[PDB]
């Protein structure tokens, strides 16, 4: 029947050696290790992950393993079959996981296309074939921590894991974050895996969640004096000390203006939503 070390971890013992392999042997089988991999010894044993090539072959690997059948990857959408489903790299040797039509989206326009990113765990059917399952908002929740509520006006990537008609869920990779996309605040439906530049414009409390949009910031005109002090704030943290109460000498040390010419460049800059100002000092927005 099957065989059941398909797309897991084994122990094996390597019995015999050529220029570009080890071969390990396991309930009567033998896989082909990579020697570019790692030095071993015949008649030694060696732990890896068992699965099988897109030449048909038997393959332990050494690397470390990302998506196994009890470990959720990422994989990187590398050909997409009408008929089949998608192509998905998480970094086997010689090997490529299918993530089958019958768990993506009936629309075409929603399935991954090449480059797309999926996070996906293995599994073996009773013909040893491995296929790729993809995560759900469960999964998506035990692995990301709760958001923070300090990064409005940021930009991130971004990754489409769940379409639903009320919006777009999504995964930010560097953050390790949950974000949620309204139609509104995109154009065309995104699809599955798809990789966007989101930038935060909220904070859900309920979940610890962000609110994100994919539209341009508004356009906003600014005067030379306001732009001077716009590229001040961003030059210097984001925050300075001097603020519409602050003293003429002050204000002409480090801009060379009046306080009136200040005073109308931090109104432009509050109209424009780019400030705001309180007793410490001007803080970018
Ligand atoms: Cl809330």
């Amino acid at each position: 029947g099957m065989n059941t070390n398909l797309a897991s971890f084994i122990v094996g013992l390597i019995i015999d050696e050529n220029d570009r392999f080890y071969f390990v042997q396991k309930d009567g089988q033998t896989y082909a290790l990579a020697k570019e991999e790692g030095q071993h010894t015949v008649g030694d044993t060696v732990k890896g992950f068992a699965y099988t090539d897109m030449k048909q072959k038997l393959r332990l690997t050494t690397l470390e393993v990302t998506a196994t059948q009890d470990q959720f990857g990422w994989g990187r959408v590398t050909e997409v079959r009408k008929d089949l489903g998608v192509f998905v790299d998480t970094g086997l040797p010689d090997k490529e996981i299918v993530v089958s039509l019958d768990i993506l989206p009936e629309l075409k326009e929603l399935w991954p296309k090449k480059g797309d990113q999926l996070y996906i765990r293995l599994e073996v059917d009773k013909k040893d074939r491995i296929w790729g399952l993809l995560a759900y908002q469960e999964d998506f929740q035990r692995l990301a921590r709760p958001a923070y509520n300090n990064m409005q006006n940021q930009n991130w990537p971004a990754i489409v894991y769940r379409l639903k008609l009320s919006g777009t869920f999504v995964y930010l990779p560097e953050n390790n974050m949950l974000g949620f996309i309204h139609p509104s605040e995109r154009y065309a439906e995104p699809r599955l895996g798809q990789v966007l530049d989101a930038r935060v414009i909220g904070f859900r409390e309920v979940d610890r969640t962000l609110n994100l949009s994919l539209k341009p910031r508004s356009f906003e005109m600014l005067e030379n004096d306001a732009q001077m002090i716009l590229t001040y704030l961003e030059s210097n943290g984001g925050f300075m000390t001097l603020n519409d109460k602050s003293s003429p000498d002050d204000i002409k040390a480090t801009f060379g203006i009046s306080k009136g010419q200040f005073k109308k460049a931090l109104g432009g800059l509050m109209k424009a939503g780019k400030i705001k100002q309180d007793q410490f000092g001007t803080e970018l927005i």
